[PDB]
């Protein structure tokens, strides 16, 4: 239950993470429509 956060320093995500992330997405997306 907060109202309005706000702060610097802080090293949140989507930074690498989310290519990553992405490309086992895109691997998964591509091989659920060649596997099974």
């Amino acid at each position: 239950y907060p109202s309005k956060p706000d702060n610097p320093g802080e090293d949140a995500p989507a930074e690498d993470l989310a290519q990553y992330a992405a490309d086992l997405r895109h691997y998964i997306n591509l091989i659920t429509r060649q596997r099974y």
